[PDB]
């Protein structure tokens, strides 16, 4: 067996398809797979078809012959996620484009790396439309399930998929294939986020085009995604606003990761209003731990932030943390002696811990 290919495609000639993945009735986003038609052309072909639909009904299900609607029925963190069976949708049904079941054509690749494309079966020359796409190496299916693709785009949907929660291992939520198809040459990837946004960039910076050791076009990226958080912020669609503040995080981390230390300082500016205003959309959802959280993050830029300090006493009176609050606030009041807004909330969570006490010890 040889070596899963590491360029991404393998080949320019191989063809890619595409699945756009809902969990729970919400769009999470595209994962692009590259099939391995220069090694398995047959079970590459198998695929591609059930991806367009294109040989129409199956014989032995008398269900469309399409991967569209189809759920992920089975799914193992830190192992594979496994889906396929358009007929029944468990485990037990499906059907090859070349009959109930096809042979196993080669065993070339290794199972060697995540965001391998590979075939389930029920042993020996048992494969029908099932596949898995897994998320570490699994070298003990060598020589028992036909490697025959792997993903190019969207791993990190994959890897949202891996972390769902289930029951043994059936998703609680539905995580389905909404849509699906093949890319031809000159298609575009259609991978920004489908959410009318405008978002040009991917949800997830290693597919991206830019360099992530290219701090200054990263800092570009980050102030456009920022820019579009902040018109959800004025619309007041704090869900969203925090998704693309969430999104300027992970491309920044991706590029600090990659970057020489003075080069990614250029990025804690924008991380820092990031994550300030994270916090601020956590306060309107009232979700405190997400906001004391998200403060703490901030704090860990600037340590001296007052705005975070007032805020995480603020999630800290959501928690009847009163302590935790009286100490931010006379903390930043030292900051900011001339702070208002700060001189009155401690009032206020001092008047409130004065009643707490007093409700636990009074007594008819």
């Amino acid at each position: 067996s040889h070596p899963s290919p590491q360029a991404k495609p393998s080949n320019p000639s191989n063809p890619r398809v595409f699945f756009d993945v809902d969990i729970g009735g919400e769009r999470v986003g595209r994962i692009v797979l590259e099939l391995f038609a220069d090694i398995v052309p047959k079970t590459a072909e198998n695929f591609r078809a059930l991806c367009t639909g294109e040989k129409g009904i199956g014989p032995t299900t008398g269900k469309p012959l399409h991967f569209k609607g189809c759920p992920f029925h089975r799914i193992i963190k830190k192992f594979m996620i496994q889906g396929g069976d358009f007929s029944n949708q468990n485990g037990t049904g499906g059907e090859s484009i070349y009959g109930e079941k096809f042979e196993d054509e080669n065993f070339h690749y290794k199972h060697d790396k995540e965001g391998l494309l590979s075939m389930a079966n029920a042993g020996s020359n048992t494969n029908g439309s099932q596949f898995f796409i897994t998320t570490v190496p699994t070298p003990h299916l060598d020589g028992k399930h036909v490697v025959f693709g792997q993903v190019i785009k969207g791993m990190g949907v994959a890897k949202i998929l891996e972390n769902v929660e289930v029951k043994g291992e059936k998703p609680a939520k539905l995580c389905v294939i909404a849509e699906c198809g093949e890319l031809k040459e000159g298609d575009d990837w259609g991978i920004f986020p489908k959410d009318g946004s405008g978002d040009s960039h991917p949800d997830f910076p290693e597919d991206a085009d830019v360099d992530l050791k290219d701090v200054d076009k990263i800092l570009l990226i980050s102030e456009d995604l920022k820019n579009i958080g902040n018109t959800f912020f004025k619309s007041q669609n704090w869900e969203m606003a925090i998704k693309k503040y969430t999104k300027v995080l992970r491309y920044v981390e991706g590029s600090r990761a990659a970057a020489e230390d003075a080069d990614g300082a250029k990025l804690q500016p924008v991380a820092l209003s990031c994550v300030l205003n994270i916090g601020a959309c956590k306060l309107k959802m009232s979700d405190w731990q997400g906001a004391v959280d998200s403060c703490l993050e901030a704090l860990e830029i600037d340590p001296s932030n007052t705005k975070a300090l007032y805020r995480r006493a603020q999630g800290w009176q959501g928690l009847k943390e009163y302590d935790q609050a009286l100490a931010d606030l006379k903390k930043a009041q030292e900051i900011a002696p001339e702070d208002k807004a700060i001189q009155a909330e401690l009032l206020k969570v001092k008047q409130k811990i004065k009643a707490q006490k007093d409700k636990e010890k009074a007594a008819y």
